[PDB]
């Protein structure tokens, strides 16, 4: 290199900075402002300093997955207006701050799977008008996050392996571009008449309901009534009650 630009412990080509799997405990200093792709995944990063990405206005892809993050500072991504892919999966995130994605108006893919999220700010997805993939398996969600119902460009939505018991009426009706919907691994409450929306939705969308074995597997029987092998799509009206709702 007839000129510097690559942090210690990373490898760089073009506008890519690759610090993946480098045994890092923190974000390296001196990442160039011209960087478009930043790999910080598969490290031991436990916190991100407020402002650490403020300079990186040209970032299109940011991989922070497979670290040890438990929270994000407010405003962390506010500079990243060009960002189209953000991966935060396989961390220990217990909350998201208000407005954390508010400036990411060009975002297309958001990975939040394998964290400890139990609830989310109500407007957390509201500015993500172009979003195509929202992957949130393997958290602690007990209700469908408000806002997903308005993400009309979604092709991929993963909600599997949470603690969801039902889907609010009509919640998926605007999501007419879905090709992959992951719903398995939730304790769907088939006692409650509220399940009939999900029952009918799966019945009407059997080709897009998926499970995951390393790749997508079409299986509309994979959304099951809690504790049983009974598919939610097979639930009868007669078997539900307008008052076993939790
Ligand atoms: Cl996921």
């Amino acid at each position: 290199h007839h000129h510097g630009a690559c942090p210690s412990q990373c490898s760089c080509s073009g506008t890519t900075v690759n610090c993946k799997s480098k045994s890092l405990a923190s974000v390296p200093a001196g990442i160039p402002t011209t960087t478009r792709v930043l790999y910080l995944n598969d490290n031991q990063i436990t916190k991100l300093e407020p402002g650490v990405f403020d300079r990186l206005v040209n970032l299109q892809t940011l991989w922070l997955n497979n670290n040890q993050l438990t929270s994000l500072p407010a405003g962390l991504f506010d500079s990243l207006t060009q960002l189209t892919i953000l991966a935060l999966d396989s961390n220990q995130l217990q909350a998201l701050p208000v407005g954390v994605f508010g400036r990411l108006v060009d975002l297309q893919q958001l990975y939040l799977g394998s964290n400890q999220l139990s609830a989310l700010p109500s407007a957390v997805f509201d500015r993500l008008v172009h979003l195509k993939e929202l992957l949130m398996c393997c958290n602690k969600l007990t209700e469908l996050p408000r806002g997903i119902e308005r993400l009309t460009h979604l092709t991929h939505l993963a909600l599997d392996q949470n603690q969801l018991k039902s889907i609010p009426h009509g919640a998926f009706d605007r999501l007419s571009s879905l090709t992959h919907a992951y719903l398995f691994g939730n304790p769907w409450d088939c006692e409650c008449r509220d399940i009939m929306y999900l029952r009918n939705w799966v019945a009407d969308h059997t080709s897009i309901v998926m499970r995951w074995d390393g790749k997508a597997v079409n299986d509309p029987d994979s959304a099951k009534c809690a504790g049983t092998n009974t598919p939610v799509r097979a639930v009868t009206e007669a078997s539900t009650s307008p008052s076993k709702c939790p």
